[PDB]
């Protein structure tokens, strides 16, 4: 009914984002709530001291709780999530994903960091008791042809987007 | 609707086992075909010599395939999973859990070795294609009563596992 | 010869610091160059936004460098090292820790989440090419008694943070 | 100085295999006495029922404690080592690689599991108190031109291996 998207690459445009791009397009078609965010939309100075007097991280954070799920997407830097999203995901209450269905989307230099998704990312959502984790998609930069503009991929990664989302899209019932 | 339970201790009975035989009690209550294997439905020499001829894994492979979610147990060894379930999931074909809902379950000597699940068990799960994955339970010995005659838990960890059963059941919708 | 010291917590004053501020007092003594360094030597907007001409991050970038050796000290955030440390870890370059021994310390409010170091941290350290990585020391929270004056610890933690600061010691040469 | 050398592979010859021939060659130009073992050594059904009086598991042990390092190799099966080498590895003693340096080697069908490395067979090594943990050596099997007859490796995978080996023997004062 309500899906909350996070972009969690710091840099703008984003080669992650746009894999949420097209994944927002899919859904804003559903009629169903997508409530986008990205890092953008909280002071640097809260994330890096932790505080949780946050305005922006409120609003979020009650967003989130009325959310049925979450589709959130991450660069790999040093074979794991982006340090900058962390720092949000660290400032969720402990069971913030109670409840929730989850998919991680993922794009990285090499395809030598594929696991990232699995042995990083996952066990954070996971911390935050999502209540299922899908299998999401990851794919090497090779695979986005063009996202300073519309977002284009190669059919294989286009096929795996669809089939992700048709999974969550069933999983949000 | 068919569920496959999968024991992953070399020992019987296993505190892990009790897990699944308490989930096994459940779903025959609601008429899921549960079939139940173990390593000793295995050759040794099968599993350590990774031999794809074995009998009893064409049967296994069959099976699985038929099913439409699994549940698995394993003991916590070393920071991980055992590696006596791991021969097994070393020889299971490559998109083996492909539209599967997984539930994972284990047990350890200390709640220091928690992270085994989402850190090292699930990944493994994931590179089968699981379809969704859910949180799973934890428990240290400590929660396990008896696994012997009769399983009996502590009223925390009996209350975690019929969540997860619960949610696992919803999910074979 | 020479080691940087880095604290990881975003929050000060930081228990995971108490661990850092035995460790320097130790090596102050044996007469070993030791700079360090905290999150707050650089400023939120560059770490968040990515900045690499982050006047700072050359300072430590530099200062990194000549190291010999790195001791780094993590609290447990969502079963992972801090997303605010992890932010400058991605600002180093791709080899950062060619040829250096690395210590990492962490403290965590569970023992549930001992594991976190292992799975989380020491993968991060290795992709910047860690030459070696020490055992570690966790502490769970309640190992620190006292550390918003002189750091105190009981014996056990006391012990273990000296037998790792003397294999980091040896390691050095 | 001794070293023990540990395959992984539940086949022989396998690629992992070869890099430890390799490893055994130039060590054993060094004067160290290198002492193999691999699988083959163990009764199967001793490893996958995790039985502790294993003959073969006691002579083992009593190899280990005298050594001074321990190279290990495994092929990447699921995005993880080898179950075969982690049965192994569950029947050793809690503190076996206290006190040693741990070089560990990996084989991997696709580039994609290289991480397997870090995220799950360091862990373990860890679990059993390696004091230091090399970063060690992933080869996918385009680099490895024969491990039947006689190990033969691109320039690239030999040039890995003899940096890892010389930093591996200089450990070992
Ligand atoms: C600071 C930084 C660190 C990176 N480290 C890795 C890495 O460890 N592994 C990898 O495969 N790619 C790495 N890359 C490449 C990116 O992951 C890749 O280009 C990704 O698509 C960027 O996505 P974004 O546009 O959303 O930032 C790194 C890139 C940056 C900017
Ligand atoms: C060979 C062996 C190794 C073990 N290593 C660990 C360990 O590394 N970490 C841990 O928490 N428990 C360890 N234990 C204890 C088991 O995790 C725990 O007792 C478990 O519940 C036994 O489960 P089972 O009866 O299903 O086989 C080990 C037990 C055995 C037999
Ligand atoms: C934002 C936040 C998230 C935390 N999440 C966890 C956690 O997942 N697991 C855990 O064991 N402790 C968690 N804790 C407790 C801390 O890890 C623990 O109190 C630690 O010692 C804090 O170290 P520091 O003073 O250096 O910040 C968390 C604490 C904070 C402030
Ligand atoms: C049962 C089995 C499972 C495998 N699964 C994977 C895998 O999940 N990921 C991968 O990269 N390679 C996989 N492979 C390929 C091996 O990783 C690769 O060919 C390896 O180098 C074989 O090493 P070995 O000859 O030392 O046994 C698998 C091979 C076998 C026999």
């Amino acid at each position: 009914m309500r899906v909350i998207t996070l972009a969690g690459s710091p840099r703008f445009p984003s080669r992650s984002s746009s894999l949420l791009e097209y994944a927002r397009e899919k859904l804003n078609g559903l009629d169903v709530e997508v409530y986008h965010w990205n890092l953008q939309n909280f002071a640097p100075e809260d994330l890096l001291y932790a505080r949780f007097d946050s305005p922006a991280l409120k609003t979020f954070t009650e967003q989130l709780q009325q959310a049925d799920g979450l589709i959130v997407a991450t660069p790999v830097y040093k074979a794991a999530y982006s340090g900058a999203l962390k720092t949000l995901l660290d400032l969720l209450p402990e069971r913030a994903l109670q409840g929730k269905v989850v998919l991680p989307l993922a794009t990285g230099g090499t395809v030598a960091h594929l696991l990232a998704v699995d042995y990083a990312l996952k066990p954070v959502l996971s911390a935050l008791k999502a209540q299922e984790i899908l299998h999401g998609v990851f794919a090497d930069d090779s695979q986005v042809i063009d996202y300073h503009h519309r977002p284009q991929f190669t059919p294989n990664l286009q096929t795996r987007l669809d089939t992700a989302l048709e999974t969550f899209w069933q999983a949000l019932h």
